[PDB]
């Protein structure tokens, strides 16, 4: 996250690291008490690798009581995903065993409405990824208030250009943002989960390339399906 904050500890009980070989790899989102939701291309690197998902947690590094590492019995990534496309990058994480819920690790309701979020709504995004240019990696979850900005404006030409599908919303990037390692993390408006960072490269913190987010709501049908 640039440009955000240290987030207040436990705060986002939802917030999980998805993890791969015991590192921070991407976001990702407790939506109930056994699946997690994430990014697909996060994990398109992966096969060879150990993926688990760390709950309950504000340091990567150092012991909380609240945290705990699950192993991950499936992962189930959006039949229609593809390498280099945005589209239909989501992703869920099968938990090894029910989450134990409490004041730090609770899910997160999320939009199952299909309307967008109106533009300017400030929502929150949190992630453990870059904090700034040069690449730094945080100990502690951070966070930051982006506004949304309207589809029509995200698809003009020195933006983001013809890509933005019904599926994704966008959001301000000047100077504040997610950036790599932020991806598969919620974007949350009025507390509800809205938009999952998607995981494509791209330039972090520079206003003419807004961030983007899958809609959950897009999605609805799939995640209950996966559940199910
Ligand atoms: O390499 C990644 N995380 C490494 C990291 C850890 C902590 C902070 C900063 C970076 N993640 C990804 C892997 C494949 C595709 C997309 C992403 C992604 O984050 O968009």
């Amino acid at each position: 996250i640039l440009g955000g904050r240290e987030a207040e500890a436990h705060a986002r009980p939802y917030m999980a690291s998805v993890q791969l070989n015991g590192a921070h790899l991407c976001g990702g989102v407790l939506v109930a008490e056994q699946w997690v939701l994430s990014a697909a291309h996060c994990l398109e690197d992966a096969a060879d690798g150990k993926v688990q998902v760390l709950l309950g947690a504000h340091s990567l590094s150092q012991p909380e009581p609240s945290k705990r590492l699950y192993d991950v019995l499936r992962a189930v990534p959006h039949p229609d995903s593809q390498p280099d496309t945005i589209d239909h990058d989501l992703l869920l994480l099968q938990l090894s065993e029910k989450a134990t819920l409490g004041p730090a690790v609770r899910p997160l309701p999320w939009q199952r409405v299909d309307r967008d979020v109106a533009p300017g709504t400030l929502c929150d995004v949190a992630g453990w990824g870059i904090v700034n240019h040069a690449g730094r990696r945080p100990d502690s979850l951070q966070h930051v208030l982006l506004p949304v900005l309207d589809r029509a404006t995200c698809n003009r030409r020195t933006h983001h250009d013809g890509a933005i599908t019904e599926r994704l919303m966008c959001a301000e990037s000047n100077r504040r943002d997610s950036c790599k390692g932020d991806s598969g993390g919620p974007l949350v408006c009025g507390g509800v989960l809205e938009g999952v960072v998607t995981s494509g490269s791209r330039v972090c913190g520079n206003r003419k390339k807004p961030g983007i987010y899958t809609r959950v709501a897009s999605y609805a049908a799939w995640i209950d399906s996966v559940l199910a």
